[PDB]
DNA sequence: CGGGTTTTTGTTAAGGGCTGTATCACTGTGTAAGACAGGCCAGATC
DNA sequence: GATCTGGCCTGTCTTACACAGTGATACAGCCCTTAACAAAAACCCG
DNA sequence: CGGGTTTTTGTCTGGCTTCACACTTGATTTGCATCACTGTGTAAGACAGGCCAGATC
DNA sequence: GATCTGGCCTGTCTTACACAGTGATGCAAATCAAGTGTGAAGCCAGACAAAAACCCG
């Protein structure tokens, strides 16, 4: 309930004296409770021991510039970070479900005095939450922007008998309360001096406790865990910008193949996921070497694209929340151009662009009750991709061949949408998983036909991934829309409540409290309580 | 405690679901006893009926626009403002306080079952408090102010046998728990139409209310109040402009008597009080009139300064946290001043002054570690009257003369301040007040003789304020402390919180959800629940 | 009113774990009108 | 054209406009053992 | 391994309490679901035409 | 002088960067208002007699 210390107290205070009775618990009775939840308190054993990772147990709050010199003799560095170890949070992480883990294994009909091998499976996002000051006082404000490293525990299973057997999976796996802040620092994305320096050494230890056995008592006895990482949560800038790609409007534009963004309008979909980790280092390393003695050009173009070193490793996979939005912008921009009717009459001047623009906005708020926006929200395009939004426009375009367009336009994309929206689309909704195929390529054919005039040259990268990358993300990942970043993006506001409510105002403590906070409350056994009206 | 309207319902269920039997009250309930307390809802009539005051007795939040006609073809007016009535107001605020009046009734040795005719002494205060705003899309450059209109209730007295007696008397008046709201709008303090428009009813029941009689039920038989009304809490600007008077860089200073700084600063201290309001209209009478064919220049002096229609009977006397705060101000001003020793060499340029300031500065923040602020707060006030800070001050300045001309003023400043900072100080420093003559004029003295290099023409305000008026307006009133704004401006805070933690978002809600809420904060019936751990 | 019951009352003393307020370090900014006073001056008038 | 101004331009000086709220830390009471000596309003038959 | 020796059991009839279980039909609290409303144009970066200033022939 | 070209300059298009939380109203479903006559249950009153952890063998 966002509660401050003093107002806790206060309610304390006189629910006591009033009722006679003591109800709640006083406040160091509450510190010496809430110590068990934040990390580095319960005693674990790594074996093989970690290169380069120290092996104490104690390690809660630690400052995320991992003693970087700041001196006026190096380069200068101003900014501000705390994280937690990533093993201490990851055991944390592991005794706030024990409960959920041993339900899970009862259920599943196994003994609860085994201490087999269990095996991990954690999702990693990183996100920048820029413009999150606040004005002072009374006066401006200095756009200063923030970054928040974080993961979510995804599926825990054991491998019984000959199979493995899944003992634990998330209810609702992009939700606004199960990813857990493990490092935050007042930067930039694109600073990328200053966040290679905070993010080495959590990639360091990431890599480190790849290849080891986590030993633990879980309730009762001790039991051992490995783990596995899949980078997910990375949006379509950073993961062109860390793994080693160019910038985001070049002429290679999938992150998974290697296609020139002209080659993509000819054949839409046929290609195959063909871009690892390890391949963008040996690329980078054959840019640096240059043996065969090119010009920049042909360099280039042997190489593919990736022009510097790959900082960290990171799965191909698609943002399904940028995703759509980026296809709902791309209907809003054809519905305009629609409206212009410029399918006869090509290039007019901008102003009949800025004309339809505002036909279109008034026409469809007095039509369907739709205020005018430019950053166009998730909710926004839920509202604009509907069959009823198509038939209130079709009136404003002359002739049936248009109307026909728009309709088999929309009625496609809402019959493919499905797969990668849901969160298990194997069960879920497998007919469209069926389907997926000869669908897109039917949309692709009369996008290349009816539409020449606006994809003969370039397509937007976004199509390209939903038409040709998802059927096999499918088959090699189970669900799409799970390893979204929507589970992260939705903690902006937890971050700017706990940031002006609980917090010391110092720039150096104003850190840890804002991570504890989140730490705890995105804990869940301190939510299966507030859950308990469901008797 | 500063909760919500869902955050509650969270606390309610969880608890009710832990330990069984409910602890809080559901939302219905919660609202069913809110009625209870908010004005309107008490039988009461008055004797006799009030002239052009309505008779119902169930209204609740009225429309502070007063059902002014806003159409295209007439002024336009755009303000928000909400309100209650006047009596509706006042009988609530009296019978919350019911058990708290009845008991001071036994307390003071008389009959519980007694109805005589109760006198209640009421303060009146007002005082914009802009730059409420907020950059929500954090675009910049957008400011807007706000009004509030507030009273007070502050003693209760019943006129038994021979004499009256306290039956009420207020503990700590120039607080922010214990000022109530009775109006609030969204216009700059200055609007001067707007704001008449507004304020006009509230003027209109004042005056209509000052000759008659509320009947009322009190704690079962029947009980008859009549009311005093002082208008007190009006800082400068406000009591300079409603009133009537010349903006404040007259020639004319003191709104209590009529006389110029160039007069004052000779005749020091032998003035009184010759200000009333009905003279004051009567003045600008006879200024818009101009029976006597004389020109401006000197009908402006025949009307001493009069020159708008003044709209509320305000009783006249000096404020106390802006008097402090512009006194500190002014002294430190003098310390800058006397860096530079000009009295030994006049007529610096302005650089030798900004030199000056930064010196004084650092000196200070490195001996008394007082911070460096342009807008001077009351805290910092009180931390630089101190015979600490002047010594360390004494010791930077060079010459020897200024310690004694220095470090004596400022223990007489000190020797003088407590007779009108205090809250009651007709009895608790009975000395000092005695004192104040021979106190007062010695600092006059010395001003005059060591320090006439500043002080031969030009003297500031608050310096005639407190050198003249004070010893007098003891003997007329009573405290000094307990007659200010400090409750009113205290409040501002608790404003924007309310604003964007209780609040329907419609702009014509956001009012009444304020005021309602700053309304139940600010009752009696409630605190002696917040106060239960003390008794 | 009182000596001795009638059921109690400090109290005051030797040290120790639990509670409940009082601090502690630490941050938010240079304004916005209005009145009066000289100084400069650029056309007014003899 | 000299000598005047009132018109304008600066050019200071006055009053307003935020420091109170946050987590952590630090002390002061405040119950807990016996124990005896004194102390104590309340009241009966004296 | 065992018999006999403890902390603690099955039931003996019976007399004095609380507690519920019915079925009675409306007068109420309590729990969710829903309602109207209220935030601004990018900001870096890749690529392509087209002038045109200035090199060449 | 004629002609190609590299550099500058716009101009276009790609990914990005903020909307869930506020009080209030309104149905809809459990809950109690006093009703009464019966279980029915329990409290065990020491006593008499057997069930499972422990000294003497
Ligand atoms: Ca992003
Ligand atoms: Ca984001
Ligand atoms: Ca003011
Ligand atoms: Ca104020
Ligand atoms: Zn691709
Ligand atoms: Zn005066």
């Amino acid at each position: 309930t966002f509660l401050s210390c003093s107002q806790y107290h206060k309610m304390y205070r006189t629910v006591k004296a009033i009722t006679g009775r003591q109800i709640f618990q006083p406040l160091h009775a509450l510190r010496n409770a809430e110590k068990v939840l934040l990390p580095g308190y319960h005693p674990f054993e790594w074996q093989p021991p970690l290169k380069n990772v120290s092996s104490r147990t104690d390690v809660g709050i630690i400052d995320g510039l991992s003693g970087l010199a700041s001196s006026v003799d190096e380069y200068p560095v101003d900014t501000i970070a705390k994280r937690f170890r990533y093993d201490s949070a990851l055991v944390s992480a592991l005794m706030d479900m024990e409960e959920d883990i041993l339900e899970g294994m009862r259920s599943q009909d196994l003994d609860d005095y085994l201490n087999g091998p269990f095996t991990v499976v954690v999702k990693e996002s990183c996100d920048g939450m820029g413009d999150v000051s606040e004005k002072h006082g009374s006066g401006p404000a200095v756009p200063e922007k923030a970054v928040r490293f974080s993961f979510t525990v995804m599926r825990i299973t054991i491998e019984h008998g000959s199979q493995n057997v899944k003992v634990f999976e998330e209810p609702k796996p992009n939700s606004e309360l199960c990813c857990k802040p493990l490092c935050l620092m007042l930067a930039d994305e694109s600073d990328h001096e200053t966040l290679t320096a905070i993010l080495s050494p959590l990639i360091a230890e990431r890599e480190a406790m790849k290849s080891s056995e986590l030993t633990l008592e879980m309730g009762g006895i001790p039991r051992t865990f490995k783990f596995i990482f899949r980078g997910t949560g990375y949006d379509e800038k950073l993961v062109r910008e860390v793994e080693g790609l160019e910038a985001s409007g070049s002429v290679y534009i999938c992150t998974l193949c290697d296609t020139t963004r002209l080659e993509a309008s000819q054949n839409l979909v046929f290609h195959s996921i063909t871009r690892s980790h390890a391949e963008n280092l040996q690329r980078y390393e054959v840019w640096r070497s240059n043996p065969y003695h090119e010009s920049v050009e042909e360099l280039r173009d042997r190489v593919k694209g990736v022009s510097a070193k790959p900082f960290i490793e990171t799965v191909p996979s698609i943002d399904a929340l940028h995703c759509d939005i980026g296809n709902a912008a791309e209907f809003y921009k054809i519905f305009q151009l629609e409206i212009g009717e410029v399918y006869k009459h090509p290039n007019a001047s901008k102003e009949e662009r800025k004309r339809w623009q505002a036909t279109l906005d008034k026409h469809l708020r007095k039509r369907m009750n739709l205020k005018p926006i430019m950053r166009m929200n998730g909710n926004f395009a839920r509202k604009l991709m509907t069959q009823e939004t198509v038939d209130a426009v079709c009136e404003l375009i002359p002739s049936e061949e248009r109307h026909e367009a728009l309709r088999e336009l929309m009625d496609l994309y809402l019959k493919m949408k499905p797969v990668w929206r849901s969160s298990c689309p194997a069960k879920e909704c497998p007919e469209s998983l069926c389907q997926y195929s000869f669908n897109s390529q039917r949309f692709a054919e009369l996008l290349s036909t009816k539409f020449k005039y606006r994809y003969e040259g370039k397509i937007t990268n976004y199509f390209h991934k939903t038409l040709a990358h998802v059927p096999e993300i499918i088959e090699r990942d189970g669900s799409i829309g799970a390893w979204a970043s929507e589970g992260n993006q939705s903690g902006n506001k937890l971050f700017r409540r706990f940031r002006k409510m609980n917090a010391r105002q110092s720039k150096c403590y104003e850190m840890e409290d804002v991570l504890k906070h989140h730490w705890l409350y995105t804990s869940k056994y301190l939510q299966k309580f507030m859950n308990a009206h469901n008797a």
